[PDB]
């Protein structure tokens, strides 16, 4: 789907996401490419006309020293040494402009791999790049302005007729990217236009996992509580006599001079089960939550007749749930309901004798709280090994 091109050439080694066919995976392989041939009107050739581009990208973590000092192109629109391109490097997204007089200007976005929880590593991020031929070129990340450089000294920019989506110059043989929702604009977008594009293309009716992919059923997720991200979920004991609690701190995954992050595959995984025709978790879906303890699934539930508004959650055997409250209404996070269809509360945590146990409390519904979760599945772009 491209309203900019008359011909779309797809190499034999382009992979498409089966759950979300909008997502395109381009490998560091020579047939892993998509060339689009712009319509004659969309082709850029001017000294004064402003233009802007936007796209979503998910960049896997850089794992080794073979990734340092290796700027490689991913989106190429340069012909006869003139035009624009998007390139990548170790912890960098790079925008480059070239005129017909060997003038070059680069605008760069930088993110670190030496952070506990990154917002960019192996996660979908919205990139917007805007260009005002009378002053500056700007790069936005998730709608926030990051950096800007002057381009007014650049003469005529005759871009290419084609746009080549392909990893070019990359020395990492395992390297790939995910890309979707490429767009071109014949104006300099302002912050509000970028803000609206970011929200419009977010698919707010579908829940997303930690990496930005669609939330799915029968997919094991490691849980992260956004109020205190240094904790992970554990199960004291299975049965109505045990509870779920948040214990910390998280571990570390390290590779010297490359990355130092918190480990994400920690704690008892959650598995979302269907209750009330695909494997996509949408807003207001009523689902079941299964929790694995020692490689065995059990049903998350509680006894809402317990004292206090904070209803401590237990992990019971599925055949032995009885009439205990278990239905969860997913929301884009988890609103546990009783069998009467009434809210018991958003799933969060509450301190009980120095133990931050997971509770379902309507105090959240009344009122970032302890009910803010992220679902972290195993992903090749992260690289960690599940313990
Ligand atoms: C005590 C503390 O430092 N933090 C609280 C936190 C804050 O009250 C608030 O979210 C700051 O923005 O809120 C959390 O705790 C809640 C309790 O304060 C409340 O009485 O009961 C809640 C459960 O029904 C919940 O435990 C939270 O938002 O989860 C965490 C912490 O206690």
């Amino acid at each position: 789907l491209s309203r900019y091109a008359s011909e779309i050439n797809i190499g034999s080694k382009v992979n498409f996401d089966p759950i979300d066919k909008n997502q395109i995976q381009l490998f560091n392989l020579e047939s892993s490419k998509i060339e689009i041939i712009l319509k004659n009107a969309i082709v850029y050739n001017s000294m004064y006309e402003n233009f802007s581009t936007s796209f979503w990208i998910k960049i896997p973590k850089y794992f080794s020293k073979i990734n340092l000092n290796n700027e490689y192109t991913i989106i190429n629109c340069i012909e006869n040494n003139s035009g624009w391109k998007v390139s990548l490097n170790y912890g960098e997204i790079i925008w480059t402009l070239q005129d017909n007089k060997q003038n070059i200007q680069r605008v760069v976005f930088k993110y670190s791999q030496m952070v506990a929880i990154s917002d960019y590593i192996n996660r979908w991020i919205f990139i917007t790049i805007t260009n005002n031929r009378l002053n500056n070129s700007k790069i936005y990340i998730n709608g926030r302005l990051i950096d800007q450089k002057p381009i007014s000294n650049l003469g005529n920019i005759h871009a290419s007729n084609n746009i080549m989506f392909k990893l070019d110059g990359c020395r990492d043989p395992h390297r790939y990217i995910w890309i979707k929702y490429f767009n071109l604009f014949d104006k300099e977008l302002n912050e509000k236009e970028i803000k609206d594009l970011y929200d419009n293309q977010s698919n707010s009716g579908i829940l997303k996992d930690f990496w930005g992919n669609y939330l799915q059923y029968d997919k094991p997720y490691y849980m992260l509580n956004l109020y205190d991200p240094n904790k992970y979920v554990d199960v004291n004991n299975v049965g109505i006599r045990g509870y779920m609690y948040l214990k910390g701190p998280r571990g570390s995954i390290v590779t010297t001079n490359i990355y130092l992050n918190s480990s994400l595959y920690m704690g008892t995984k959650f598995i979302i089960k269907k209750y009330a025709k695909d494997n996509i978790v949408r807003n207001n879906d009523r689902v079941y939550i299964n929790v694995v303890v020692k490689n065995k699934e059990y049903r998350l539930a509680t006894n809402a007749s317990q004292a206090g508004v904070e209803k401590i959650l237990s992990v019971l055997e599925i055949p032995d749930v009885g009439n205990l409250s278990q239905v969860v209404v997913m929301k884009s996070k988890m609103n546990l309901q009783d069998n009467n269809g009434n809210d018991i509360g958003f799933i969060g945590f509450h301190q009980f004798n120095n133990i931050d146990k997971l509770v379902a409390s309507n105090w959240y519904n009344r009122q970032t709280f302890g009910c803010s979760w992220e679902f972290i599945p195993v992903d090749d772009g992260w690289g960690e090994s599940p313990l």
